[PDB]
């Protein structure tokens, strides 16, 4: 006959190299069995039972109603995580039914700088969110394992640094960022502000919680427009060198117009100042299925497959007939709503030079067979086009790291309310890829709502991109590409 249903250690979670993240210790708990008292214990006062309640600072009328309350349970919890010295005192009173039992609470060493992946543990040590529910059978003894994320602690850290301060800066309501390998898929960062604290869980609001990367879904804006160029040297509308009549038009009576008054533009160009007017006359010159089939072959729409709970697909448009209007503001944002982390892994993507790796939190043994998804040559023409964000002229040039080539696109979403209306709040992109010459990392900075004063990507998320991307380079000891090293 056994009456506990869980009695064992648990695993321990580290980073790609090793360092902890999520560590057990060992803590006493005082339990005591209620059928041993009644049937043959005997229900007792004063004594040494008086100062056993005493010592737990619970009163002895209550702490005697407590184990009375059912005489026929085998298993009752007096306290939790007792320390051993003053526990050692009361196995030492010798009473007829309390016990001694080895429990573990859990330690992160990361704390809040891994609090959203990482996640917590009930009182009885069952993984809840993030990894420690996602890998709760696998971690849980019964067949100890342990775990080995595909996080490293050394890029994580100073994206949080660098993301929790551009949160408080600009007084946002919310910042996620996500950091993946090129040719791995490996997800190497995973930071959300405002977080908390898993080592203390009092007090924290459920609304700081959620993992934002998988969970908020936004429409990812001007993003998008490296696939609509993309799309539009495979179907032949343009070359490299062409040159779009970018004048404010009306598309079914609205007015499409750009950020300034730009009477033409390159094709670099145009995801340079980011011309709605461009990417929308080039949209309307494909069939609709054109822009849908591609971003659905970069991830969009798909699930991300992490296992993490709360993980979003985020709405991707399915729709057979397309509206004139509806098409043009397919090609900048309007109609699909993807995660941080599925954006991502779109220039995850475009950084692998058209091969779709899929997304994993764990370690991988290299290498990783993705599947090409677009043409080497037509990426790399236009992620060449990309850079010209991060120079002079540029809507990134804000982001531009000191000594390093880096191919970038900024964006500014606005944001859908409560009643299905835009709202005067936004949403501020900047997502791209580096070293420019050799992609290795790809990486996305969105931060929700802007209240200091800028709004836009390429002034508010921009900033930020430099600085993180900046540090990430350093860290991994990547050879400059400037042209100045
Ligand atoms: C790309 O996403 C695209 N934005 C949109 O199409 C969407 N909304 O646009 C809003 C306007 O956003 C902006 C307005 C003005 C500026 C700006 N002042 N630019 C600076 C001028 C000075 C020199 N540096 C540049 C920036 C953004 C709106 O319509 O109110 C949109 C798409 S999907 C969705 N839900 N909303 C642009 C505006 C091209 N992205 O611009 S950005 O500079 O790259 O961030």
């Amino acid at each position: 006959l056994r009456v506990q249903q869980v009695s064992t250690s648990r695993g321990m979670i580290t980073d790609r190299s090793g360092r902890p993240l999520a560590v057990s210790v060992p803590v006493k708990a005082i339990w005591a069995d209620p059928k041993e008292v009644h049937d043959a214990g005997g229900i007792s006062v004063g004594d040494r039972w008086k100062a056993l309640a005493n010592a737990l600072n619970i009163p002895l009328d209550q702490l005697s109603a407590r184990i009375n309350a059912n005489p026929k349970g085998r298993f009752i919890y007096l306290a939790r995580q007792v320390n051993p010295d003053m526990a050692d005192y009361i196995k030492k009173l010798k009473l007829p039914g309390i016990h001694l039992r080895e429990e573990s609470r859990r330690y992160y060493p990361s704390g809040e700088v891994t609090a959203h992946l990482i996640g917590f543990t009930n009182v009885d040590s069952q993984g809840i969110e993030g990894v420690e529910k996602s890998f709760d059978k696998w971690l849980t003894g019964q067949a100890a394992h342990n775990l080995a994320l595909s996080i490293d602690e050394r890029l994580q850290a100073l994206v949080y640094r660098e993301l929790n301060n551009a949160v408080a800066f600009n007084k946002a309501e919310s910042g996620s960022a996500v950091l993946v390998d090129v040719n791995t898929g490996e997800v190497l960062a995973m930071a959300n502000s405002p977080s908390y604290n898993p080592n203390n869980l009092s007090g924290t609001p459920k609304e700081a919680m959620r993992n934002r990367t998988i969970t908020d879904v936004f429409e990812p804006g001007s993003t998008v427009k490296p696939m609509v160029v993309m799309t539009a040297l495979q179907r032949g509308v343009v070359r490299e060198n062409s040159v779009l009549n970018t004048i404010p038009y009306r598309i079914n009576g609205h007015e499409i117009k750009d950020v300034a008054r730009y009477s033409e533009l390159t094709l670099t160009g145009v995801l340079q100042k980011s011309s709605n007017v461009g990417v929308s006359k080039l949209a309307l010159a494909m069939p609709s299925s054109a822009l849908v089939d591609t971003y659905s072959r970069f991830g969009l729409g798909k699930a991300t497959n992490l296992g993490l709970v709360g993980e979003r697909s985020g709405l991707y448009p399915q729709k057979q007939r397309w509206s004139d209007i509806e098409r043009a503001t397919f090609s900048f944002g309007y109609g699909l709503m993807v995660t941080p982390l599925q954006l991502a892994r779109v220039y995850a993507t475009i950084g692998s030079y058209g091969i779709y790796r899929p997304l994993s939190i764990t370690k991988v043994d290299p290498p990783v067979p993705g599947e090409r998804v677009f043409p080497e040559s037509i990426v790399r023409t236009v992620v060449h086009m990309m850079e010209s964000v991060a120079l002079p002229g540029g809507g990134g040039v804000k982001a531009a790291i000191k000594g390093y080539r880096i191919a970038i696109k900024t964006g500014t979403a606005k944001k859908v309310g409560p009643d299905g209306r835009y709202i005067n709040k936004y949403i501020a992109y900047t997502a791209g890829v580096a070293p420019a010459s050799q992609p290795r990392f790809a990486l996305v900075v969105v931060i929700n709502d802007p209240q200091a004063g800028k709004y836009y990507g390429g002034a508010v998320s921009a900033p930020v991109f430099g600085a993180i991307m900046g540090g990430v380079l350093r860290t991994m000891n990547i050879e400059p590409d400037a042209l100045t090293t």
